[PDB]
DNA sequence: CGGCTCGCGCA
DNA sequence: TGCGCGAAGCCGAT
């Protein structure tokens, strides 16, 4: 559909349909961002080429029930800022609420749309909401891929095995989809309240809040601000402090050596395509700069492909055929400790690396990378069964996560506790042959003291 | 067949 | 801390 800095692979049609002589609807979901939004881009090339303005709509569901206040806090923040963003480009956004099944299908033929775009994600939820508003909407329906540099469905046809198998495709296509973004052109022609959302949202979400003995709240919502300009100067601080050490404490919870760019990244306020360009042409750490390229390229495109290739990506089933056999001959084994939903979240077990490891969550919402294996290993150790320990990880990982309910979240648990994009070890009690990490372990690689200590 | 994103013994 | 090895099942390049 016309343009010249556009790749037509980053696109694919939905519903064909005529298309009709209203403006171009934006379904923003996922990337929630002005600049550097393939879905906006291509989105404006339409309305261009038609002659038509160009609006943004967002449909506000009942899923922030499932989650907290941080959660809610940190993106609708982001949505205050991105409403402003939009209107200096002169982009009216439309904020909706309800399932955006009806919701999107009745804005559709209210506001006579002619054609609807929608950003690309591999959550059951979104494919749902998409074929209800497919069999209520007669004007054609496009969905981009602004999330993943090479597009999901571009870079594998299939559910790949291991990274290993995943690299040489992705890096093959690298020099074709990794390039600059063009410019978001403001509209020729023109044409609820989000504060009023904020407030009843979070009024529905105190019964619900994280406290302590006290009643004061866990959550320290001062270490992520949200928002796109917040999220550029994250990406920026890591490049020019963080990335030369990155190689080499990438795995010490001691260092705030991580870029931090995963709550940004997840709510779509920042494109990992635009960290892979700033990354690319910086002067740093070679080793550094190769092992945090695998990390945002490789295994956080890989994560969209284990759950667009696997519908039960948060199941037992998903597991591969060694895993499953190998934790259920040991589903009889007798384990050490038993803990519940509830010990697992107050941090009353009896290892103090787990519990300062779920303070961290609870109290920034961002637990530290290497920690994570950690406390969705033991989880698995300590349950009753492995459906139990994958139910307590995914529900404690969506609850606390600034990153939560996210694709990178549903490989990773089912990395640790399934052997997903892995491989067998030593053959152990309860785990089997997943790969085990011990308390000894973490004592040879960093100060576990320190790390206890700032957590309590 | 070669090589995959732990623990462990050893400088 | 940094390195080489062990224990394990399977992809995929042929
Ligand atoms: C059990 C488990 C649960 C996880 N839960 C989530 C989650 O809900 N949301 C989430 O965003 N990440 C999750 N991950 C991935 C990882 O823990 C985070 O992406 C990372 O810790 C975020 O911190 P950072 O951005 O500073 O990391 P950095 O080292 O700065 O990494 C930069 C970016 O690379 C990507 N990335 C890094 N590590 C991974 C990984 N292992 N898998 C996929 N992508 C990765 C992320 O997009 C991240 O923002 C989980 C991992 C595990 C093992």
């Amino acid at each position: 559909p016309r343009g010249s800095h556009m790749n037509p692979k980053r696109i694919r049609a939905l519903k064909s349909g005529k298309q009709g002589d209203g403006p171009v609807v934006y379904w923003m979901s996922r990337d929630q961002r002005a600049e550097d939004n393939w879905a906006l881009l291509f989105s404006r090339a339409i309305a261009k080429e038609a002659n038509v303005p160009v609006v943004v709509v967002f449909c506000l569901t009942d899923e922030f029930l499932e989650a907290g206040i941080r959660q809610y806090e940190f993106m609708l923040k982001g949505l205050q800022e991105l409403e402003v963003s939009l209107s200096r480009k002169k982009i009216p956004s439309f904020f909706l609420r309800g399932d955006p099944g009806e919701k999107i299908s009745r804005f559709v033929k209210d506001y006579n749309a002619g054609t609807l775009v929608t950003d690309f994600s591999p959550l059951r939820i979104k494919n749902q909401w998409i074929e209800k508003v497919i069999s209520g909407i007669s004007i054609p329906f496009f969905e981009v891929d602004a999330h993943n540099v090479v597009p999901c469905w571009e870079a594998s046809q299939k559910h790949e095995y291991a990274a290993h198998t995943f690299r040489p495709k992705l890096y093959a296509l690298l020099p074709e989809f990794l390039e600059e973004f063009p410019e978001l052109e403001p509209n020729s022609v023109t044409p609820e309240t989000l504060s009023d959302v904020l407030e009843t949202g979070v009024k529905a979400l105190l019964p619900e809040r994280a406290l302590l003995k006290n009643k004061d709240p866990l959550f320290e919502p001062w270490h992520f601000e949200p928002g796109e300009k917040a999220a550029k100067k994250v990406m920026e601080s890591f490049i020019a402090d963080r990335l030369d050490s990155y190689g080499a404490l990438r795995n010490d919870p001691t260092k705030n050596m991580l870029s931090n760019l995963s709550p940004y990244l997840h709510f779509g306020q920042i494109s990992s395509q635009r960290v892979v360009l700033e990354v690319e042409k910086a002067e740093s750490n070679p080793g550094s700069k190769k092992a945090f390229l695998d990390e945002i390229l490789i295994w956080k495109e890989i994560s969209d492909n284990f759950c667009y290739y696997n519908p039960g990506y948060d199941g037992f089933e998903s597991f591969p055929s060694w895993a499953k056999e190998s934790l259920n001959a040991h589903r009889n084994d007798v384990r050490s400790h038993i803990y519940t939903l509830e010990e697992f979240e107050a941090g009353k077990t009896h290892d103090p690396l787990w519990n300062a490891s779920q303070m961290e969550l609870l109290s920034t919402g961002k637990m530290h990378g290497y920690t994570r294996m950690y406390w969705a290993k033991k989880i698995l150790e300590w349950s009753e069964s492995p459906e139990k320990a994958l139910e307590i990880a995914i529900c404690l990982n969506d609850r606390y996560e600034l990153d939560g309910r996210d694709p990178n979240g549903y490989a990773g648990i089912a990395w640790s506790i399934g052997g997903v994009h892995d491989r067998a070890w030593g053959e152990r009690e309860v785990t089997g042959k997943i790969r085990y990490m011990s308390y000894e372990g973490c004592k040879r690689k960093f100060d576990v003291k320190l790390y206890i200590e700032k957590y309590s």
